[PDB]
């Protein structure tokens, strides 16, 4: 029995958490696990300018044929203007090359699986604490993760002087992976003049640096978001770009990334992307189209895409209002402890500096569903459930 | 430099052909490549079904929120119903689980991942010929891949003795993968007999069957191409179904496949079945919802269902029309060679029985292009090219 002898594996601590939720009774439940977004309402819905996209795909559309192997160009061209500018010398100079993906995750994948078949890269270096997931799809490409300081507790900020020397144990070759902002879990993204230092001390120690940009638009603006980037690529000579469009487009079901290679010079990206070519040709083949046609169909159309930069504003300044009321409605709950640190994080996550004991007690007394690492979803908070939610996290201090 | 030391990727067999034809100048070229159905224009259009489909969901989807790791649920049970029959033991006995993949491809890869981490198996086991992808999915999860005899190239035939013969040295708990109908690129299957030796030697040996279904209502029937499988099914305590709906339901690029883990018992393949989502969480995360909405959709509305499997009726006829067309027409050109084989044989592909030398003639002095193993697109001739492409043939024996 081929079968008979497999251990079960462990829940999910994102997703395995979810399922707790929605088999939850209670009808006071309130969900801050995952990171999806959800309106003045609580409800996570379809934005106007997709729903337009998609109307017009389904009028217009005459085949399903396959897409290439790295997917729409016009997807690939978008995503390399926004990541690095209009007039970005990488684009011009021919110097990356952009494959869509299914989802970030797949971006992440592709690229992790990309390193290990063609390289003597074995390491990949990411922040302590991170995105959960972070490991997993590197260590299943049979990479090494280790992990650098990021986040001060005490001061509720960011200890660039751990990240600095947990960093120099990094050698040459080596993967160093960055969030271009939002970090997840802390919401905590380094200063533009702590970019700088970065990649000063990136090209000087020899790393491979991988970005991974979940979450641009949501902290200050679609170019804001992607100084930190901006940086390293006027800097660097190869760099790895996994972006993702399921959060600033609420497409999460129809799997939008991209994975970009940035390379020396136009002959040097052209023959790895080959390679990158081979190594989805033998895991997914090729890419679903209908979520990335509508990102393409958007940011194509100048009437569409103003829809979409202000129904992007919205949802960036909607989760700052709930910061702000999560922060006052803390205080008139009751709350001993100053919260006034989740004011200065930054996307849609706070570490809250919960226990795994209070936010255990959340969920089973309360109903109040948290990741174990204290990390709350500020997007998940509206103006009728934002007095429970804080009359639960009071109780628990 | 990391990427300097790379070694670019030779051409894909199949997709490197495509590029080489878009580029191609000739008024009149003809592509029987890629394995993409046609209609009698010499197009592929989306199915009325799916259209249908895609206007019930613009019109009814209210968020796009992360599907499970699985995918839609209805979608697995359908795909099981399509598989193993609609009050099979294997679902009553709840035996079987059905994780929603991007694609075929995705569906293979899912299991190769599974496998390779969680099970003893070193081997895979896969006819020569094979679908040339076959080869690259299983190798990029470490597992060690070898071919078995199936071909009876002189009497275009399935040369049951030499296949049983070379199967000899599979030990038990390797993997053996089986076509489950039309066969690619021969489209030669087994018979129903035998089949069944197959089935009972399996059990003896102790193999591992592992089934690709690409092409299921494409050789007699939705029910009639199961039978192979239903037979394995019957005699099996474990075994792995890799299908697509690519094909059958046109809807190639949005990528809707499924892999489905048969185990001894309920409590097993639970325990199992966790491991391939974990597998799944560190590749894409969670998979792509528009084109398996589409196929849930369609196979849980009757009327949907029914104009569907009309159409799916209407692609086998035609092919099988092109079939006896292509036959006729090359005797009426002129041919001496013997081309009745081509009637026998199922699906979208046959071996012409070109030599990869009369494939490049065809190519460069004649824009007739097929790959170079021989294998033509039966799908892709129509009554207005066919004359054309049977004057090339016979200009080239
Ligand atoms: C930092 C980070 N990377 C990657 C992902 C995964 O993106 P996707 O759901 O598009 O695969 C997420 C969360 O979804 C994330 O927060
Ligand atoms: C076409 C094909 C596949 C690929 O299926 P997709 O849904 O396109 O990923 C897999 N196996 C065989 C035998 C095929 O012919």
């Amino acid at each position: 029995g081929t079968f008979e002898n497999i251990t079960a594996a462990p829940a999910d601590p994102i997703l395995g958490l979810a399922d707790l939720f929605r088999a939850d009774e209670r009808p006071g439940k309130i969900n801050l696990g995952i990171g999806v977004y959800k309106d003045e309402t609580g409800k996570t819905p379809v934005l106007t300018s997709v729903k337009k996209a998609e109307q017009y795909l389904l009028e217009n559309e005459t085949t399903k044929n396959y897409l290439g192997i790295d997917g729409i160009p016009e997807f690939g061209r978008c995503t390399q203007e926004l990541l690095f500018g209009k007039g970005s010398a990488l684009i011009n100079d021919k110097r990356a090359r952009t494959a869509q993906t299914p989802g970030g995750t797949g971006a992440l994948r592709v690229a992790a699986d990309f390193l290990a078949k063609n390289t003597s890269v074995k390491r990949v270096w990411v922040s302590n604490p991170s995105w959960p997931n972070h490991k997993s799809v590197f260590n299943s490409a049979g990479l090494e993760v280790r992990e650098y300081a990021y986040y001060d507790a005490e001061n509720h900020t960011l200890d660039f002087d751990a990240l600095i020397n947990s960093l120099n144990e990094a050698q040459a070759g080596d993967v160093v992976l960055f969030h271009g902002c939002c970090h997840n879990p802390t919401g905590i993204d380094p200063t533009l003049e702590q970019w700088q230092t970065l990649a000063q001390l990136s090209v000087e120690k020899g790393w491979l640096p991988l970005f991974d940009f979940a979450y641009q638009g949501f902290a200050r603006g679609l170019e804001e978001d992607a100084e930190g980037l901006r940086a390293f690529a006027a800097m660097h000579k190869e760099l790895i770009v996994a972006s993702s469009y399921s959060k600033n487009f609420g497409l999460y079901n129809e799997r939008v990334g991209a994975c970009t290679l940035v390379a020396a010079d136009s002959e040097t990206v052209d023959r790895a992307f080959s390679q990158m070519k081979a190594a989805i040709r033998a895991n997914y083949s090729n890419p679903p189209a209908h979520g990335a046609s509508v990102v393409a169909t958007i940011l194509s159309n100048d009437a569409l895409r103003a829809i979409w930069e202000q129904e992007l504003t919205d949802m960036r300044q909607r989760i700052q209002r709930m910061r702000q009321l999560f922060v006052n409605t803390l205080q008139e709950k009751g709350a001993n402890r100053d919260f006034s640190f989740i004011i200065k994080q930054n996307g849609m996550f706070s570490f809250s500096g919960l226990t795994k004991e209070q936010v255990l007690r959340l969920r089973e007394e309360f109903g109040v569903y948290a990741v174990a690492s204290g990390r709350v979803n500020v997007a998940g908070m509206t103006p009728d459930n934002m007095a429970p939610l804080c009359e639960a996290i009071v109780a628990v201090l």
